[PDB]
């Protein structure tokens, strides 16, 4: 019983996080194996903000301009190289504690986790949406560029996301692993702002379930709708459309609860045109849509049949 | 920017946690140097837990009686006793990750984290706060007793709960590791029951304070008012009393937003009566009360020693 903003258990990354130095920027990298990998813009001066030549400054660097830190071991960086928005260090060590891994880019809609650090040391960890508009809305302070996200899928650690930078929203944008950019940005100083958003029906849905699963019920009407009909109020209150993927998707919490999809989708349409009656559900005075399926499924479920 | 639900990162808990089985209970224990923590309850069967005389449930256990496993390495019991409702089993292998630590007992209003584990494999992390009638709104599952909660300073490791059971209304109540319970439960199934919780003003008020840094500034008034006016409103609402120690904790804030405290006890007030007329802060619409003021410092790190 219960429902929290819960994260994976950060252990596997904590081993991984390092600091990487370049003249008097300082950030975060990661540290896999042999390759130390971070943000491309940490070779960057304040002169080179306006329209900043990274193949250049790149191949103008040596390795021993590359101060690379993991505690107070320093890694020797014997080559450098850049896949798009990431730079790979090389490094004469690999790391022991190199988790079984693989990078994967996520979707919108999707969460992760976020080890939040500062000169390579981990402050904290907090689950993150990528919205529909391809933000996320973390929280960061100064140093905190290279901090990555990362979803436990079995045994591996997905790595899905490193951070870049803040819009001047206070959102958040940043790449892959492979280092390119979720959304349509870049890793530069110019005038970039996030489209507007939308919100995760899905993902809304999954949330009403997890509320009834734990025992709330005084938003369930009796009412059933179609799909169509839905979807008509859905893009009145500027909420993704729903498909029959994401019926399938909210199945799991279906048979939980013995409620129909498109049941919950009329309760959902009924707070949506009137409200939510004063009430919190799940400690929340606000319709939540920053946990998938999955999600609820996790924390609330688990492999229970009985 | 932003703010966020966030914990401490869990790897140095991660690899204290163990698997203890007695019986056919199995739940988590805490591994430091040589001796495994656990709730007591684990020695009970369901019957047991109606009337249970754990002195003497203790005589008819064997060390043999106890299997726990870190990971699958099985750690031999070689001696079990009781401090108040937790059990230390003193095993034959010191734990070589054994952070730095120490027990503490935290107060009503205090925050920490949760690793939420089953058979010893950690599940998830989570903030929590010790609510004012010492119980928290975590999530748990089956099996999840003997998760612990801490928080970190430094590498110090400070511990401040175990948990051991879900109250009635889906609240939970645990103990130190000493062994005492947070407020007057007790590990046997009885008639007993949560007493009725209070918000925790400070905290609302430190959270009020991270969304003034972070550009919400709709709910500011210019009003001021005092100490006295405002816990009167606050006792009428159900808000936990608001002392001077709590005005001097809040002074690093006041003075980084230059809002002095009792002004912002004014816009509080107007807030608690009136509500948000349809409006969010920090993208919540209600008043949240799980972040202390130290909590909010850390994500929203001042300038003054930049």
């Amino acid at each position: 019983s219960g429902f929290r903003k819960m994260a994976f258990p950060s252990g596997k990354v904590e081993g991984c996080m390092v600091q990487v130095t370049c003249g008097t920027t300082t950030l975060n990298g990661l540290w896999l194996d042999d390759v130390v990998y971070c943000p491309r813009h940490v070779i960057c001066t304040s002169e080179d903000m306006f329209n900043p030549n990274y193949e250049d400054l790149l191949i103008r660097k040596s390795n021993h301009n590359f101060l690379v830190q993991a505690g107070n071991v320093q890694l020797r960086v014997i080559g450098h190289s850049m896949q798009n928005c990431v730079l790979k260090l090389k490094v004469d060590t690999a790391n022991p504690k190199t988790p079984k891994y693989k990078f994967v880019r996520i979707q919108p809609g999707q969460t992760f986790s976020v080890l939040a650090c500062y000169n390579g040391s981990p402050s904290g960890v907090y689950q993150c949406a990528m919205r529909p508009n391809f933000t996320i809305k973390g929280s960061f302070l100064n140093g905190s560029c290279g901090s990555v996200g990362f979803n436990i899928d079995y045994d591996c650690v997905s790595f899905c996301y490193m951070h870049h930078m803040e819009l001047p929203t206070g959102v958040h944008a940043g790449t892959d692993l492979e280092g390119n950019f979720y959304g349509p940005f870049v890793d530069r100083q110019t005038a970039q702002a996030a489209g507007t958003d939308t919100t995760i029906t899905v993902n809304v849905l999954a949330w009403l379930y997890a509320a009834v699963i734990n025992g709330d019920r005084w938003f369930l009407n009796r009412f059933t709708t179609t799909l169509n009909d839905f979807n008509l109020v859905a893009m009145k209150y500027n909420y993704e459309p729903l498909t029959q993927d994401h019926v399938d998707i909210l199945g799991p919490l279906s048979a939980q609860t013995g409620i129909a999809v498109l049941d919950m989708c009329a309760s959902l349409k009924e707070l949506l045109q009137n409200g939510m009656n004063g009430r919190t559900i799940l400690g929340s005075a606000l319709l939540e849509d920053e946990f998938t399926p999955f999600d609820v499924v996790r924390q609330c479920s688990g492999v229970t049949f009985q």
